[PDB]
Protein backbone atom coordinates (compact mmCIF):
# COMPACT_ATOMS: atom_id res chain seq x y z
CA UNK A 1 0.00 0.00 0.00
CA UNK A 2 3.10 2.16 -0.03
CA UNK A 3 5.48 2.18 -2.54
CA UNK A 4 7.18 5.79 -3.84
CA UNK A 5 8.23 6.67 -7.42
CA UNK A 6 10.73 9.45 -8.35
CA UNK A 7 11.03 10.17 -11.69
CA UNK A 8 14.63 11.49 -12.21
CA UNK A 9 18.16 10.44 -10.90
CA UNK A 10 19.47 13.35 -10.33
CA UNK A 11 21.31 14.87 -7.23
CA UNK A 12 17.75 15.64 -5.87
CA UNK A 13 16.51 11.59 -7.08
CA UNK A 14 19.36 9.95 -5.91
CA UNK A 15 19.28 11.91 -2.13
CA UNK A 16 15.45 10.81 -1.80
CA UNK A 17 16.49 7.25 -3.45
CA UNK A 18 19.56 6.58 -1.29
CA UNK A 19 17.30 7.51 1.88
CA UNK A 20 14.23 5.35 1.37
CA UNK A 21 16.55 2.36 0.38
CA UNK A 22 18.42 3.32 3.54
CA UNK A 23 15.20 2.98 5.29
CA UNK A 24 14.29 -0.29 3.27
CA UNK A 25 10.85 1.26 2.45
CA UNK A 26 9.55 -0.16 -0.83
CA UNK A 27 10.36 2.70 -3.75
CA UNK A 28 11.28 3.20 -7.87
CA UNK A 29 14.13 5.16 -9.11
CA UNK A 30 13.42 6.03 -12.74
CA UNK A 31 15.88 7.58 -14.69
CA UNK A 32 15.79 7.57 -18.64
CA UNK A 33 19.71 7.12 -18.15
CA UNK A 34 21.74 3.86 -16.69
CA UNK A 35 23.62 6.51 -14.80
CA UNK A 36 23.35 9.19 -12.84
CA UNK A 37 25.62 12.33 -13.90
CA UNK A 38 27.73 14.79 -11.52
CA UNK A 39 27.34 17.44 -13.97
CA UNK A 40 29.03 20.23 -11.34
CA UNK A 41 31.78 18.57 -12.52
CA UNK A 42 31.31 18.44 -16.56
CA UNK A 43 32.98 21.37 -17.02
CA UNK A 44 36.91 20.24 -15.89
CA UNK A 45 35.61 16.73 -17.57
CA UNK A 46 35.60 18.57 -20.28
CA UNK A 47 39.00 19.74 -19.89
CA UNK A 48 40.98 17.16 -18.31
CA UNK A 49 41.73 13.62 -19.83
CA UNK A 50 40.81 10.74 -17.96
CA UNK A 51 38.18 12.75 -15.65
CA UNK A 52 35.19 12.40 -16.96
CA UNK A 53 34.61 8.40 -15.82
CA UNK A 54 34.52 10.12 -12.24
CA UNK A 55 31.56 11.97 -13.50
CA UNK A 56 29.17 8.88 -14.21
CA UNK A 57 27.91 6.75 -10.96
CA UNK A 58 26.16 3.64 -12.36
CA UNK A 59 22.26 3.44 -10.75
CA UNK A 60 22.11 -0.52 -10.76
CA UNK A 61 24.73 -0.75 -8.72
CA UNK A 62 23.38 1.34 -6.31
CA UNK A 63 20.00 0.60 -6.23
CA UNK A 64 19.94 -2.51 -7.93
CA UNK A 65 15.89 -4.09 -8.06
CA UNK A 66 14.83 -0.45 -6.99
CA UNK A 67 15.70 0.98 -10.43
CA UNK A 68 14.17 1.41 -13.59
CA UNK A 69 15.96 2.88 -17.07
CA UNK A 70 13.06 4.35 -18.66
CA UNK A 71 11.83 7.44 -20.40
CA UNK A 72 8.59 8.62 -18.71
CA UNK A 73 6.32 9.75 -21.20
CA UNK A 74 3.54 10.70 -18.80
CA UNK A 75 1.76 10.20 -15.30
CA UNK A 76 -1.87 8.56 -14.47
CA UNK A 77 -3.13 10.43 -11.99
CA UNK A 78 -6.47 9.19 -11.86
CA UNK A 79 -5.15 5.56 -11.56
CA UNK A 80 -1.39 7.15 -9.49
CA UNK A 81 0.87 5.55 -12.47
CA UNK A 82 3.58 6.39 -13.76
CA UNK A 83 3.30 6.19 -17.18
CA UNK A 84 7.19 4.54 -19.17
CA UNK A 85 8.21 4.31 -23.01
CA UNK A 86 7.86 0.92 -24.01
CA UNK A 87 4.44 -0.05 -21.90
CA UNK A 88 5.37 -0.06 -18.38
CA UNK A 89 3.42 1.84 -15.35
CA UNK A 90 4.32 2.08 -12.19
CA UNK A 91 1.49 2.56 -9.63
CA UNK A 92 2.65 4.86 -6.55
CA UNK A 93 1.57 5.85 -3.09
CA UNK A 94 3.28 8.88 -3.07
CA UNK A 95 5.16 10.58 -6.47
CA UNK A 96 8.38 12.78 -6.04
CA UNK A 97 9.35 14.56 -9.34
CA UNK A 98 12.71 15.50 -9.54
CA UNK A 99 13.08 15.92 -13.75
CA UNK A 100 15.87 18.53 -13.35
CA UNK A 101 16.66 20.64 -16.05
CA UNK A 102 17.97 20.73 -19.95
CA UNK A 103 20.87 22.41 -21.46
CA UNK A 104 23.48 22.12 -24.09
CA UNK A 105 26.20 20.04 -24.12
CA UNK A 106 28.96 19.65 -22.24
CA UNK A 107 27.14 21.31 -19.15
CA UNK A 108 24.41 19.41 -18.83
CA UNK A 109 23.89 15.51 -20.66
CA UNK A 110 20.31 14.20 -21.29
CA UNK A 111 20.27 11.80 -24.02
CA UNK A 112 19.88 7.80 -23.37
CA UNK A 113 23.00 6.20 -23.87
CA UNK A 114 25.56 3.94 -22.78
CA UNK A 115 27.59 5.07 -19.73
CA UNK A 116 31.01 4.23 -22.04
CA UNK A 117 29.09 6.28 -24.67
CA UNK A 118 28.64 9.29 -22.09
CA UNK A 119 32.16 9.21 -21.15
CA UNK A 120 32.92 8.66 -24.75
CA UNK A 121 31.59 11.99 -25.61
CA UNK A 122 33.46 14.46 -22.98
CA UNK A 123 36.91 12.18 -23.95
CA UNK A 124 36.04 13.68 -27.32
CA UNK A 125 34.87 17.01 -26.25
CA UNK A 126 38.73 17.35 -24.09
CA UNK A 127 40.64 16.59 -27.67
CA UNK A 128 38.54 19.30 -29.42
CA UNK A 129 39.89 21.43 -26.47
CA UNK A 130 43.49 20.44 -26.90
CA UNK A 131 42.92 20.89 -30.75
CA UNK A 132 42.12 24.49 -30.61
CA UNK A 133 44.25 27.26 -30.28
CA UNK A 134 41.57 29.84 -29.98
CA UNK A 135 38.40 29.13 -28.16
CA UNK A 136 34.82 31.34 -27.99
CA UNK A 137 32.37 30.78 -25.19
CA UNK A 138 29.47 32.21 -24.76
CA UNK A 139 27.34 32.84 -21.63
CA UNK A 140 29.16 35.11 -19.15
CA UNK A 141 26.30 33.37 -16.55
CA UNK A 142 27.91 30.95 -13.57
CA UNK A 143 28.27 27.95 -15.95
CA UNK A 144 30.81 29.55 -18.61
CA UNK A 145 32.63 31.92 -16.01
CA UNK A 146 33.37 28.14 -14.86
CA UNK A 147 34.16 27.00 -18.14
CA UNK A 148 36.63 29.70 -19.23
CA UNK A 149 38.48 29.55 -16.58
CA UNK A 150 38.58 25.98 -16.78
CA UNK A 151 39.98 25.76 -20.18
CA UNK A 152 42.81 28.91 -19.19
CA UNK A 153 43.55 27.05 -15.78
CA UNK A 154 44.76 23.67 -17.58
CA UNK A 155 45.91 25.60 -21.16
CA UNK A 156 47.22 28.96 -19.86
CA UNK A 157 48.49 29.09 -23.81
CA UNK A 158 45.39 29.07 -25.45
CA UNK A 159 43.57 32.36 -26.40
CA UNK A 160 39.99 31.64 -24.45
CA UNK A 161 37.33 34.69 -25.41
CA UNK A 162 33.78 34.84 -23.23
CA UNK A 163 31.25 36.88 -24.46
CA UNK A 164 28.47 37.80 -22.38
CA UNK A 165 25.45 39.40 -23.15
CA UNK A 166 25.23 41.57 -19.98
CA UNK A 167 27.11 44.14 -18.31
CA UNK A 168 28.30 41.57 -15.20
CA UNK A 169 28.71 38.16 -14.98
CA UNK A 170 27.19 35.12 -12.89
CA UNK A 171 24.04 35.44 -11.31
CA UNK A 172 22.09 38.61 -10.14
CA UNK A 173 21.65 37.13 -7.04
CA UNK A 174 25.06 37.19 -6.17
CA UNK A 175 26.98 40.03 -4.18
CA UNK A 176 28.13 42.75 -6.33
CA UNK A 177 31.85 42.13 -4.64
CA UNK A 178 31.41 38.20 -5.61
CA UNK A 179 30.49 39.22 -9.43
CA UNK A 180 33.00 41.77 -9.51
CA UNK A 181 35.77 39.02 -8.05
CA UNK A 182 34.62 36.61 -11.05
CA UNK A 183 35.68 39.32 -13.40
CA UNK A 184 38.91 40.41 -11.98
CA UNK A 185 40.14 36.34 -11.17
CA UNK A 186 38.85 35.69 -15.16
CA UNK A 187 41.26 39.49 -16.18
CA UNK A 188 44.10 38.24 -14.36
CA UNK A 189 43.74 34.87 -15.93
CA UNK A 190 44.23 36.46 -18.88
CA UNK A 191 40.63 35.55 -19.93
CA UNK A 192 39.19 38.20 -23.23
CA UNK A 193 36.24 39.33 -22.11
CA UNK A 194 33.35 40.72 -24.07
CA UNK A 195 30.61 41.77 -22.16
CA UNK A 196 26.99 43.52 -23.35
CA UNK A 197 27.68 41.35 -26.41
CA UNK A 198 25.05 38.89 -27.71
CA UNK A 199 26.15 36.08 -29.80
CA UNK A 200 24.11 36.48 -33.47
CA UNK A 201 24.60 34.15 -35.56
CA UNK A 202 24.52 30.75 -33.26
CA UNK A 203 22.30 29.07 -35.25
CA UNK A 204 24.95 28.74 -38.15
CA UNK A 205 27.79 27.92 -36.22
CA UNK A 206 29.34 24.69 -35.30
CA UNK A 207 29.53 23.34 -31.86
CA UNK A 208 31.78 21.66 -29.89
CA UNK A 209 34.23 21.00 -32.55
CA UNK A 210 37.37 22.09 -33.82
CA UNK A 211 37.27 23.99 -37.52
CA UNK A 212 40.53 25.58 -38.56
CA UNK A 213 37.91 29.18 -38.32
CA UNK A 214 35.39 29.79 -37.22
CA UNK A 215 33.65 33.44 -37.83
CA UNK A 216 31.70 34.52 -34.33
CA UNK A 217 29.60 37.89 -34.65
CA UNK A 218 27.92 39.50 -32.11
CA UNK A 219 25.00 42.19 -31.82
CA UNK A 220 27.57 44.95 -31.33
CA UNK A 221 29.26 44.12 -34.75
CA UNK A 222 31.81 42.73 -33.35
CA UNK A 223 33.55 39.48 -34.99
CA UNK A 224 35.79 37.01 -33.31
CA UNK A 225 38.00 34.64 -35.00
CA UNK A 226 38.17 30.85 -33.05
CA UNK A 227 38.98 27.02 -33.48
CA UNK A 228 35.69 26.11 -30.99
CA UNK A 229 32.25 27.48 -30.02
CA UNK A 230 31.69 26.60 -26.42
CA UNK A 231 27.85 27.15 -25.70
CA UNK A 232 26.84 27.99 -21.61
CA UNK A 233 23.86 30.12 -22.95
CA UNK A 234 21.40 28.61 -20.08
CA UNK A 235 18.97 25.61 -18.96
CA UNK A 236 15.44 24.67 -19.44
CA UNK A 237 13.12 22.86 -17.06
CA UNK A 238 12.80 19.72 -18.32
CA UNK A 239 8.64 19.04 -18.07
CA UNK A 240 8.54 16.38 -20.28
CA UNK A 241 7.50 13.87 -17.74
CA UNK A 242 4.53 16.04 -16.26
CA UNK A 243 3.73 18.84 -18.61
CA UNK A 244 0.37 16.83 -19.35
CA UNK A 245 -0.35 15.80 -15.82
CA UNK A 246 0.24 18.73 -14.07
CA UNK A 247 -0.45 21.41 -16.85
CA UNK A 248 -3.05 24.14 -15.10
CA UNK A 249 -0.12 24.04 -11.90
CA UNK A 250 2.90 24.99 -14.11
CA UNK A 251 4.64 28.02 -13.75
CA UNK A 252 6.11 30.02 -16.82
CA UNK A 253 9.23 27.90 -16.75
CA UNK A 254 7.89 24.68 -16.72
CA UNK A 255 8.73 24.30 -13.00
CA UNK A 256 6.01 22.98 -10.54
CA UNK A 257 4.18 25.63 -7.98
CA UNK A 258 4.38 23.97 -4.75
CA UNK A 259 4.07 24.61 -0.97
CA UNK A 260 6.71 24.90 2.07
CA UNK A 261 6.43 21.70 2.30
CA UNK A 262 7.08 20.91 -1.38
CA UNK A 263 4.06 19.31 -2.23
CA UNK A 264 2.79 19.87 -5.86
CA UNK A 265 -0.01 22.55 -5.47
CA UNK A 266 -3.01 20.96 -4.91
CA UNK A 267 -1.82 17.58 -3.97
CA UNK A 268 -0.89 15.94 -1.19
CA UNK A 269 1.45 12.50 -2.01
CA UNK A 270 2.90 14.55 -5.21
CA UNK A 271 5.99 16.60 -4.43
CA UNK A 272 8.68 18.57 -6.54
CA UNK A 273 13.01 18.85 -5.57
CA UNK A 274 15.38 20.60 -7.40
CA UNK A 275 15.25 22.43 -10.28
CA UNK A 276 11.95 21.47 -11.78
CA UNK A 277 10.48 22.48 -8.55
CA UNK A 278 9.33 26.47 -8.65
CA UNK A 279 10.97 27.42 -5.64
CA UNK A 280 12.52 31.00 -5.88
CA UNK A 281 16.39 30.08 -4.99
CA UNK A 282 18.92 29.52 -7.52
CA UNK A 283 19.03 26.37 -9.60
CA UNK A 284 21.80 24.34 -7.25
CA UNK A 285 22.71 20.49 -7.03
CA UNK A 286 23.13 21.21 -3.68
CA UNK A 287 19.59 22.75 -3.01
CA UNK A 288 17.91 19.77 -4.69
CA UNK A 289 19.66 17.40 -1.89
CA UNK A 290 18.19 20.03 0.54
CA UNK A 291 14.56 19.28 -1.60
CA UNK A 292 15.06 15.83 -1.24
CA UNK A 293 15.68 15.42 2.69
CA UNK A 294 12.09 17.38 3.04
CA UNK A 295 10.36 15.65 0.75
CA UNK A 296 11.80 11.83 1.80
CA UNK A 297 11.03 12.69 5.59
CA UNK A 298 7.56 14.40 4.79
CA UNK A 299 6.40 11.17 2.65
CA UNK A 300 7.44 9.12 5.99
CA UNK A 301 6.16 11.74 8.44
CA UNK A 302 2.58 11.79 6.08
CA UNK A 303 2.47 8.46 6.97
CA UNK A 304 3.47 8.34 10.66
CA UNK A 305 1.16 10.96 10.90
CA UNK A 306 3.73 13.05 12.02
CA UNK A 307 4.30 17.00 11.61
CA UNK A 308 5.47 18.03 8.42
CA UNK A 309 8.68 19.63 7.64
CA UNK A 310 9.27 22.94 5.69
CA UNK A 311 11.52 25.28 3.16
CA UNK A 312 12.67 28.10 4.51
CA UNK A 313 15.57 29.22 2.23
CA UNK A 314 18.26 31.25 4.26
CA UNK A 315 20.86 33.73 2.78
CA UNK A 316 22.52 32.60 -0.16
CA UNK A 317 25.29 30.52 -0.47
CA UNK A 318 27.34 30.06 -4.07
CA UNK A 319 30.69 29.08 -5.12
CA UNK A 320 32.09 29.70 -7.89
CA UNK A 321 35.74 27.60 -8.65
CA UNK A 322 37.49 29.40 -11.24
CA UNK A 323 39.77 26.67 -12.31
CA UNK A 324 41.05 23.56 -9.86
CA UNK A 325 43.81 26.40 -8.35
CA UNK A 326 40.94 29.04 -7.58
CA UNK A 327 37.73 30.63 -6.41
CA UNK A 328 34.97 32.89 -4.95
CA UNK A 329 31.92 32.80 -3.65
CA UNK A 330 29.28 33.40 -0.75
CA UNK A 331 28.22 31.68 2.44
CA UNK A 332 25.27 33.14 4.03
CA UNK A 333 25.52 36.09 2.48
CA UNK A 334 28.64 37.13 2.84
CA UNK A 335 31.82 36.95 0.60
CA UNK A 336 34.02 34.21 0.70
CA UNK A 337 37.74 33.82 -0.82
CA UNK A 338 39.82 31.67 -3.11
CA UNK A 339 41.33 29.91 0.14
CA UNK A 340 37.62 28.65 1.06
CA UNK A 341 36.13 27.89 -2.31
CA UNK A 342 40.08 25.87 -3.46
CA UNK A 343 39.17 23.79 -1.04
CA UNK A 344 35.38 23.19 -0.67
CA UNK A 345 34.65 23.43 -4.31
CA UNK A 346 37.43 23.77 -7.32
CA UNK A 347 39.61 21.01 -5.95
CA UNK A 348 36.75 17.89 -5.92
CA UNK A 349 34.16 19.48 -7.17
CA UNK A 350 32.19 17.64 -4.76
CA UNK A 351 32.86 14.44 -6.77
CA UNK A 352 33.30 12.01 -4.29
CA UNK A 353 30.02 13.10 -2.33
CA UNK A 354 27.93 11.84 -5.05
CA UNK A 355 30.19 8.57 -4.90
CA UNK A 356 29.98 8.20 -0.86
CA UNK A 357 26.24 8.86 -1.03
CA UNK A 358 26.17 6.13 -3.42
CA UNK A 359 27.50 3.35 -2.08
CA UNK A 360 30.19 3.13 -5.23
CA UNK A 361 34.11 3.68 -6.12
CA UNK A 362 35.40 6.17 -8.33
CA UNK A 363 37.49 3.83 -11.56
C1 LIG B 1 24.85 23.73 -15.87
C2 LIG B 1 25.58 23.73 -14.55
C3 LIG B 1 24.87 23.63 -13.36
C4 LIG B 1 25.50 23.62 -12.11
C5 LIG B 1 26.98 23.73 -12.01
N1 LIG B 1 27.60 23.73 -10.81
C6 LIG B 1 26.88 23.62 -9.66
C7 LIG B 1 27.53 23.61 -8.33
O1 LIG B 1 28.77 23.71 -8.24
N2 LIG B 1 26.76 23.50 -7.24
C8 LIG B 1 25.42 23.40 -7.32
O2 LIG B 1 24.77 23.30 -6.26
N3 LIG B 1 24.76 23.40 -8.50
C9 LIG B 1 25.41 23.50 -9.68
N4 LIG B 1 24.74 23.51 -10.92
C10 LIG B 1 23.28 23.39 -10.95
C11 LIG B 1 22.96 21.91 -10.87
O3 LIG B 1 23.61 21.23 -11.95
C12 LIG B 1 21.46 21.64 -10.95
O4 LIG B 1 20.75 22.51 -10.07
C13 LIG B 1 21.21 20.19 -10.56
O5 LIG B 1 21.62 19.34 -11.64
C14 LIG B 1 19.74 19.95 -10.25
O6 LIG B 1 19.59 18.54 -10.10
P1 LIG B 1 18.14 17.84 -10.17
O7 LIG B 1 18.19 16.58 -9.34
O8 LIG B 1 17.07 18.87 -9.90
O9 LIG B 1 18.02 17.41 -11.72
P2 LIG B 1 19.24 16.95 -12.67
O10 LIG B 1 19.22 17.78 -13.92
O11 LIG B 1 20.53 16.78 -11.89
O12 LIG B 1 18.75 15.47 -13.07
C15 LIG B 1 17.46 15.30 -13.63
C16 LIG B 1 17.30 13.83 -13.98
O13 LIG B 1 15.93 13.57 -14.32
C17 LIG B 1 15.92 12.70 -15.45
N5 LIG B 1 14.68 12.87 -16.24
C18 LIG B 1 14.12 14.04 -16.62
N6 LIG B 1 12.98 13.82 -17.32
C19 LIG B 1 12.80 12.48 -17.40
C20 LIG B 1 11.81 11.57 -18.00
N7 LIG B 1 10.74 12.05 -18.68
N8 LIG B 1 12.00 10.24 -17.84
C21 LIG B 1 13.05 9.75 -17.17
N9 LIG B 1 14.00 10.52 -16.60
C22 LIG B 1 13.93 11.87 -16.68
C23 LIG B 1 17.16 13.04 -16.26
O14 LIG B 1 17.63 11.90 -16.97
C24 LIG B 1 18.15 13.46 -15.19
O15 LIG B 1 19.01 12.36 -14.85
C25 LIG B 1 27.78 23.85 -13.26
O16 LIG B 1 29.14 23.95 -13.21
C26 LIG B 1 27.06 23.85 -14.55
C27 LIG B 1 27.82 23.96 -15.85
N1 LIG C 1 26.22 26.43 -7.91
C1 LIG C 1 26.97 26.94 -8.89
O1 LIG C 1 28.10 27.36 -8.69
C2 LIG C 1 26.42 27.00 -10.28
C3 LIG C 1 27.27 26.92 -11.37
C4 LIG C 1 26.73 26.98 -12.65
C5 LIG C 1 25.35 27.11 -12.80
N2 LIG C 1 24.55 27.17 -11.72
C6 LIG C 1 23.11 27.32 -11.89
O2 LIG C 1 22.65 26.64 -13.06
C7 LIG C 1 21.74 27.46 -13.79
C8 LIG C 1 22.25 27.56 -15.22
O3 LIG C 1 23.27 28.55 -15.23
P1 LIG C 1 24.00 28.97 -16.60
O4 LIG C 1 25.13 29.92 -16.29
O5 LIG C 1 24.26 27.71 -17.39
O6 LIG C 1 22.84 29.78 -17.37
P2 LIG C 1 22.32 31.23 -16.92
O7 LIG C 1 22.50 31.41 -15.44
O8 LIG C 1 20.96 31.46 -17.55
O9 LIG C 1 23.37 32.17 -17.68
C9 LIG C 1 23.47 32.11 -19.09
C10 LIG C 1 23.86 33.49 -19.56
O10 LIG C 1 24.26 33.45 -20.93
C11 LIG C 1 23.73 34.60 -21.59
N3 LIG C 1 23.52 34.32 -23.03
C12 LIG C 1 22.58 33.52 -23.58
N4 LIG C 1 22.69 33.52 -24.93
C13 LIG C 1 23.71 34.34 -25.26
C14 LIG C 1 24.36 34.79 -26.51
N5 LIG C 1 23.93 34.36 -27.72
N6 LIG C 1 25.40 35.65 -26.39
C15 LIG C 1 25.84 36.09 -25.20
N7 LIG C 1 25.29 35.71 -24.03
C16 LIG C 1 24.25 34.86 -24.00
C17 LIG C 1 22.42 34.91 -20.88
O11 LIG C 1 22.05 36.28 -20.95
P3 LIG C 1 20.57 36.67 -21.44
O12 LIG C 1 19.66 36.06 -20.41
O13 LIG C 1 20.63 38.18 -21.39
O14 LIG C 1 20.49 36.09 -22.84
C18 LIG C 1 22.69 34.46 -19.46
O15 LIG C 1 23.06 35.58 -18.64
C19 LIG C 1 21.71 28.83 -13.12
O16 LIG C 1 20.47 29.04 -12.45
C20 LIG C 1 22.79 28.79 -12.07
O17 LIG C 1 22.28 29.32 -10.84
C21 LIG C 1 25.05 27.13 -10.48
C1 LIG D 1 34.80 27.12 8.02
O1 LIG D 1 33.49 27.62 8.12
C2 LIG D 1 32.59 27.04 7.19
C3 LIG D 1 33.06 25.90 6.28
C4 LIG D 1 32.07 25.27 5.27
C5 LIG D 1 30.63 25.79 5.19
N1 LIG D 1 29.65 25.20 4.23
C6 LIG D 1 30.13 24.71 2.95
C7 LIG D 1 29.06 24.16 1.98
N2 LIG D 1 27.85 24.82 1.97
C8 LIG D 1 26.96 24.09 1.39
C9 LIG D 1 27.22 24.01 -0.15
C10 LIG D 1 27.15 22.78 -0.90
N3 LIG D 1 27.48 23.13 -2.42
C11 LIG D 1 27.61 22.58 -3.64
C12 LIG D 1 27.41 21.08 -3.89
C13 LIG D 1 27.06 20.53 -5.27
C14 LIG D 1 26.88 19.03 -5.44
C15 LIG D 1 27.05 18.11 -4.23
BR1 LIG D 1 26.82 16.20 -4.44
C16 LIG D 1 27.40 18.65 -2.85
C17 LIG D 1 27.58 20.16 -2.69
N4 LIG D 1 27.93 23.55 -4.52
N5 LIG D 1 28.01 24.75 -3.81
C18 LIG D 1 27.74 24.50 -2.53
S1 LIG D 1 27.59 25.13 -1.09
C19 LIG D 1 27.37 25.21 3.19
C20 LIG D 1 28.41 25.93 4.05
C21 LIG D 1 30.16 26.92 6.11
C22 LIG D 1 31.15 27.55 7.11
Amino acid sequence: ALHVVIVGGGFGGIAAASQLQALNVPFMLVDMKDSFHHNVAALRASVETGFAKKTFISYSVTFKDNFRQGLVVGIDLKNQMVLLQGGEALPFSHLILATGSTGPFPGKFNEVSSQQAAIQAYEDMVRQVQRSRFIVVVGGGSAGVEMAAEIKTEYPEKEVTLIHSQVALADKELLPSVRQEVKEILLRKGVQLLLSERVSNLEELPLNEYREYIKVQTDKGTEVATNLVILCTGIKINSSAYRKAFESRLASSGALRVNEHLQVEGHSNVYAIGDCADVRTPKMAYLAGLHANIAVANIVNSVKQRPLQAYKPGALTFLLSMGRNDGVGQISGFYVGRLMVRLTKSRDLFVSTSWKTMRQSPP
